[PDB]
C-alpha cells in the first residue's frame, strides 16, 4: 500500500490567507524525503489549482459558498481515483474545510469507513447556526446523514452526499464548542473525549476506548482529519484559532503512534498549518516541524525506535 | 440557589499588600458580567470594610493578631447570613487567612459540611510551630477540632469555635509543607493528595478518591478553598509563594469541574491572587484570568461546551 | 548504611569538555550540606583524579579508547572498596561512559543488583554499530553478558568483565535509540518503557511494573544509573542531546521518591549535567537544581512533607 502526497493551498474558508502556504512549509521542511525513509513507497500527485470563483456572494451568513464548494467538488475526484489504485491518500492542509472533499472522495471507494477527529473544535456548525459564516467550522455538516435537510442548500454544494452517520465519529481534543453545536452532539449522541476526558481517563485509556468503539463490531478503513490547534498553543502557535489546556506533544504523538499499529489508516489530513501567523520565526519552525513528526508518526516512526 | 459575591480586599495575614487588589483585578476582568451568563441568578455583596487595629503587637511570633481576628469575624457573620438565606457563597480574595471567617460562617449554617483544600501548602501551622508568624499559613489550626487546646489563646480569636473534625478535609497538590505540619496531618490521620499522589494516581481517580471518602456515608455541603498556588507558577504566577511542580491548567479545571457536577458546593474561596506580582503585565493576565475561568467552572461552564 | 560521595571530573566519553564541571557545580549548589540534613550519615570521598593518556588513537571509529578504559578502571576499584565498607556510593556525573566503572565496582560487592536505567538514549551502541564512536552512548554494550564477544577487543578494557544479563536491567524515558540499539533490544528482550509506554500507562503503574519485574523472585541491590537528558529539555536544557517530549519534573521527582521507598537502593549516578552549555545562566541554575532535588529524593526528601 503505497502513499500519495496532495497539496490543498486554500483558504477560502477562513479569513486569514496564508494557510495557502501549509503545504510549501510541510515540503520544505523535508516531509517528503523523510516519509520515503519508512517502508512505505511515496508519490507527490503536487499541489491542486482550485478555480476561484469571482461572483461570489454570501449565502445568508455564509461566506465564500461557491468558491469553497468547487474547490472540494475538485478535491474528492482527485482522492477517490488514488483510493481507486489502491493507495493511502495524503492532504496537506489547507483552512479545515478541505476536510469535505477528502472524506468524500474516500468514502466513494470504502463507504464503511470511520472518521477519528482530533481538533479543540467540532467544526459541526450548520448554514443557520453559524455565526462566523467561515466554512472552516461546517465540514462536520456536510458529512452527517443525520443532518441532512436540517438547513438551506448552499451554493455550490450540490454535488455533496452525506457519507458518515452519527455512530461513525470519534472526537478528541474539544475544548472551544458553540452552544449550537453542542446541543448537536448531544441530541443525535456523536461519540467524543474533550480535554475533560483525556484528563480523566488518560490517552491510553482514550484510545482504547475510540478503537472499540468503531472497531468493536468489525474492522474497516480509518479516516484520521488532524487539525493542527487540537495540541496546546505552545506546541502548535501557528494556527488561525489557537485554544489554551490542549493536548501535549506527547499525548499528540500517542495518538498517531496507536492508529499506525492497527494497520487501517486509510485516509489521513494534516490541517490549519498557517507559517505567516509565527509570533517570531522559531514558533513557525516549531508548528511545522510538529506537524511533520506526526505526519511520520501515522505511517512508522516510532519513539522506542526503528530498524530495517 | 442564587450566589452571593463578596470581597475580601485584606492582606494583614501575610507581609505584601498587593492581594488587598486581588477582588478588584478579579471584577476588571469581567468576573460577574460572565457569572450571569450561567444558570444561576448573581448577586454582589459587595467588597467588605475591615476595622483595622492601631496597636497590634505580635503575640509571641504571631503577627497582626487582633486585627486578623476582627477582619474574620465580620466576615463570618456575612457569609452566615447570606447562607441563611439559601443562597452559595463566593469569597474574593485576599490573603488565605481569611479562610478561617468563610468556613466559620458557613459551618454555622452547615454545620454538615466538608472541606476540599486545593494549595501547594497545608496551612495547618500552630502559633506555636510557626516559623514566619505569618496567619495565611494557620487558618486551619483555628478551624479543626482536635487541636483545640494545642496552642495559647490568641488575641482577636476567642470568637471561633472549632468546627470540623480531621476526617471532614481533603487536601490536594501539597508539596511545600512544613515538619510541624506534616507530623500534625500523620499524627491526626487527615487525608491528603500530595503531587506525588496526583503523580500516582491521575487527578481522574484523585477526584473519585475524595468524593467516596468523603461523601461516601451520607450526601452532605462542600467547602471549596482554593489558594491560586496550587496550580504551577507557569500557570499563576502572581501569587506571594509560588512552588515548582504544581497542578496544571488542565488539572486545576478537572477538579472544579467534577465539584460542580456534584451540585453540592455550597462556599467557595478564590486566594492569594496578587496583582502587584507579576514579573511582567501578562503574567499578571495570566493569573488573574485563570482564577476567572476556575470560578465559571464551578459553576457549570464546561469544556465539553454548552448550550441553554 | 552510610552515604559517600565520589566526583568523577570526565569528559572523553563525548566531544564537550564542559561535563568536567558537573561535579562542581552540584557541589556548589549545596549538594553536600542539603544530604547532611536527611537521616543517611554523608561523606565526600572528594574528585577523583584521572590518568589522561598521550597517544590515544581511535580503536577503529571509537575515540579515546584507552583513556575511557582507564578513567572506568580506576573508578570501579574506588565504589567497589566503598561498597565493601557498607555504604552507598553516590556519582557525580560526568559524561555517561563512567557507568561503566561505576556498575562494574558495584558488581564486584552485590553481583546479584539489577538496574534501572533512566535517559533518552538505551547507550548500547557497540564498537560495530556506534555511528558517532563516543563512547558515552556504549556503556551498557560493555556490561550486558550476551554482548560478549559481539565486538572486538577495545584497548584499555581488558579489565572488564560482563556483569549483568538482559533480564537484570530496565529503561524509562527512551525516545532517541538508534537502529542498531533497537534491533539489540527486541532480540535480546530487554524491558523498556519508551516515552510511548509513560504516555500509555502513566508513571504510577510504570515504577510499579519496573518494581514487580525486577523484584518479583527475590529483592536485591538496586543501582539507579540517571542521565539528566532523560527529562524534557523545558527542565535540564544544560546538556549535550538534548532530546524533546521528555519526561517531566514532577515524573522524575516519581520514580525517585519510589526507589527511596523501596529501601533497595545501593548504588547511584547522576550524569551529563554540562554548566557550560545553559542558552542563559538561568538554564544552567535550572539543570543543577533539578538534579540535586533528584538526589535528594533517592535519599528521603518527599513532596509531603518531612519531620524527625
Ligand atoms: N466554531 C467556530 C470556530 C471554527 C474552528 C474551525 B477549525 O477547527 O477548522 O479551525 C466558528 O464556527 O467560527
Ligand atoms: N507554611 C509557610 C507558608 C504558608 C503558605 C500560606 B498560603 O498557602 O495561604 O499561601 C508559613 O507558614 O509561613
Ligand atoms: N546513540 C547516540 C547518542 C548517545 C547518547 C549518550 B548519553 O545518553 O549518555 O547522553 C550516539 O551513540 O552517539
Ligand atoms: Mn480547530
Ligand atoms: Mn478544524
Ligand atoms: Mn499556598
Ligand atoms: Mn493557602
Ligand atoms: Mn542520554
Ligand atoms: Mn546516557
Amino acid at each position: 500500500k503505497p502513499i500519495e502526497i496532495i497539496g490543498a493551498p486554500f483558504s477560502k474558508g477562513q479569513p486569514r490567507g496564508g494557510v495557502e502556504k501549509g503545504p510549501a512549509a510541510l515540503r520544505k521542511a523535508g516531509l517528503v524525503e523523510k516519509l520515503k525513509e519508512t517502508e512505505y513507497n511515496v508519490r507527490d500527485h503536487g499541489d491542486l489549482a482550485f478555480v476561484d470563483v469571482p461572483n461570489d456572494s454570501p449565502f445568508q451568513i455564509v461566506k465564500n459558498p461557491r468558491s469553497v464548494g468547487k474547490a472540494n467538488e475538485q478535491l474528492a475526484a482527485v482522492v477517490a481515483e488514488t483510493q481507486k489504485n489502491g493507495t493511502i491518500s495524503v492532504v496537506l492542509g489547507g483552512d479545515h474545510s478541505m476536510a469535505i472533499g477528502s472524506i468524500s472522495g474516500h468514502a466513494r471507494v470504502h463507504p464503511d469507513l470511520c472518521v477519528i477527529w482530533v481538533d479543540a473544535h467540532t467544526d459541526i456548525n450548520t448554514p443557520l447556526t453559524t455565526s462566523s459564516g467561515n466554512l472552516h467550522g461546517q465540514p462536520v455538516a456536510f458529512l452527517l446523514k443525520e443532518l441532512k435537510g436540517k438547513f438551506p442548500d448552499v451554493p455550490g454544494f450540490s454535488w455533496v452526499t452525506p457519507c458518515i452517520s452519527a455512530k461513525d465519529i470519534v472526537y478528541i481534543g474539544l475544548r472551544d464548542v458553540d452552544p449550537g453545536e453542542h446541543y448537536i452532539i448531544k441530541t443525535l449522541g456523536i461519540k467524543y473525549f474533550s480535554m475533560t476526558e483525556v484528563d480523566k481517563l488518560g490517552i491510553g485509556k482514550v484510545m482504547e476506548e475510540t478503537f472499540s468503539y468503531l472497531l468493536g463490531r468489525k474492522k474497516r478503513p480509518i479516516h484520521l482529519s488532524f487539525d493542527v490547534d487540537g495540541l496546546d498553543p505552545v506546541f502548535t502557535p501557528a494556527t488561525g484559532t489557537p485554544v489554551v489546556g490542549g493536548l501535549s506533544y506527547r499525548e499528540g504523538l500517542y495518538i498517531t503512534e496507536e492508529i499506525y499499529k492497527t494497520g487501517l489508516l486509510s485516509g489521513l489530513d494534516i490541517m490549519e498549518v498557517n507559517p505567516t501567523l509565527g509570533k517570531t520565526p522559531e514558533e513557525v519552525t516549531r508548528t511545522v516541524n510538529t506537524a511533520v513528526a506526526l505526519t511520520l508518526s501515522c505511517f512508522g516512526t516510532k519513539r522506542e525506535g526503528n530498524h530495517k
